């Protein structure tokens, strides 16, 4: 599993559960084509978005549906979502963990990339 | 005046100077349309993006061109850009300041909305 | 003027107003001595902490009283305070701005050092 | 294992390996008594700092020796360390994960607390 997404709630101090995540990949025509999607588990993690075969070189966008999450908790947040845009596998195949830490008016995202 | 963007560099401990910033507004045809842009000053700030007349309710996207910034410093970056997607809502007099703190493999963004 | 502290609230999307800030300087006896303190203004900023004459090289600790801030808003916090411990080093004319972005269970701090 | 510490490098996009971590607990006399210490693994994680028996209610300080880490990488950073101060087990025994994301002039820390 070369791509994992983790989401944390900075208000509750907990994993962010049931958060919708959409991954897009830039196509030839410069448009964003749907690549994969899922929901975070009880651990705030989303595995199994892709396989080494499908996860080719390209420009990817990971959209984390933060607004829906905060709205489900009765909170009216600032952002529509958190978006992480990056080139992958540009220098050989790696494993990417994309993490987002969420607050109503802020988010922090990081990437851990291991060979 | 209703919209300001500020960018900080977590590696150098300084404002992020000369960073390109592009703002888009979601059109009725569900597509992103260029709205405003510029480059951050020596203070890491970009003022004069828009006016009260032009800055109506709607969905906006701020793209901060982080990859080019890091490239210019000779530091290896992960993200193509930092993106901040938000709904502007009228609720009395509001100024929006969108701030981003940049590291090569991470960023933190916050919104400060004041009357 | 050589030291400024700024505090932001990631839950309300606003400056963190009236937050207590205590600064200490490490003494030769290896203990922390009160150096400067105050409360953040309506802009979330605390100016006038010290002067160029008083702000010599040394090791400093800035404690931002986050627990009391959250308590005053009725929000359940994790940290007793946010702490930022740093060495002040002379290297031409420097102003240090220490910024903290607060959530109930998280904080992000950065230093911006300008000439 | 009721206390785990994780450290990530925002410059390299990797776990922060071999980082020294010291945990203190506030004693009766209001002084910081040594509680536990360790080093992060190849995964940037530090388990086994304590046991449910030893990890009683109290005010704890987790000091992450960030300066030594950045210095070992040839980098001269801003902070002496990152410090996380919190009351634990004030409302029954929990499991605490304290995470820090490190850059030369900035750090972000969060807590995930699970029952
Ligand atoms: C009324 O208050 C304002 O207009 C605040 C605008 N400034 C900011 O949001 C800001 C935000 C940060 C900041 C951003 C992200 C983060 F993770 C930590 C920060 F301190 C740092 C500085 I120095 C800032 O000036
Ligand atoms: C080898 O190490 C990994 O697989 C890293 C995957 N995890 C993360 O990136 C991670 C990241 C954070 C984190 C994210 C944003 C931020 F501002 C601070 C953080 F600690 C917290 C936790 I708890 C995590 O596990």
């Amino acid at each position: 599993c070369p791509l994992m997404v983790k989401v944390l709630d900075a208000v509750r101090g907990s994993p962010a559960i049931n958060v919708a995540v959409h991954v897009f990949r830039k196509a030839a025509d410069d448009t964003w084509e749907p690549f994969a999607s899922g929901k975070t588990s009880e651990s705030g993690e989303l595995h199994g978005l892709t396989t080494e075969e499908e996860f080719v070189e390209g420009i990817y966008k990971v959209e984390i549906d933060t607004k829906s999450y905060w709205k489900a908790l009765g909170i009216s947040p600032f952002h529509e979502h958190a978006e992480v845009v990056f080139t992958a596998n540009d220098s050989g195949p790696r494993r990417y963990t994309i993490a987002a830490l969420l607050s109503p008016y802020s988010y922090s995202t990081t990437a851990v990339v291991t060979n």
